């Protein structure tokens, strides 16, 4: 209707646009600043875990070397032990007769 | 001492040992198996991660042109609100 009131609801609609810009930047800026955190935080740990994962094939051939030595041991053990039974159950053998 | 006394030690000290081997080969083998469990969850993981990280340039890509459109839309919002005050204005300093 009046002129005035066409000029009031123009400057408050501009004010309010200023306004909204304002605090949806405020807004955004703090929503990505989080994202960005936690990226920043999964990337350490992704490098902390790929550093640990690619050390495996050195460890484990390392392992892999005792072991063998271990198992060569336990077998010895067991054949050494399993041969002195039979020895034996054969001097009670031979003395049964 | 008696032959049938080292026998009998001997055939104690061999199931020992058959046994003690056992026991220390499995210990052995569920240490190793414990470690390789805890390495595929960090692998998993860390793939998991991958995905979202390497994914990012494409969404700040497709961001930055919304955040653009939407500046645009802006700027050429405040222009008009602006055009129309200085002509209500005008109106207004003539009566």
């Amino acid at each position: 209707i009046s002129e005035e009131n066409l000029l009031e609801e123009v400057e408050k609609a501009k004010v309010i646009a200023d306004e909204a810009v304002k605090l949806q930047k405020e807004i955004d800026k703090r929503c990505q600043h989080k994202i960005a955190e936690m990226v920043a935080l999964m990337e350490k740990h992704k490098h902390q875990y790929d550093k640990i994962i690619e050390e495996r094939d050195s460890e484990l051939g390392l392992y892999k070397s005792k072991e063998q030595e271990q198992s060569s041991l336990r077998a010895s053990l067991e054949i050494e032990l399993s041969n002195l039974k039979a020895e034996l159950l054969s001097v009670k053998k031979q003395l049964e007769i």
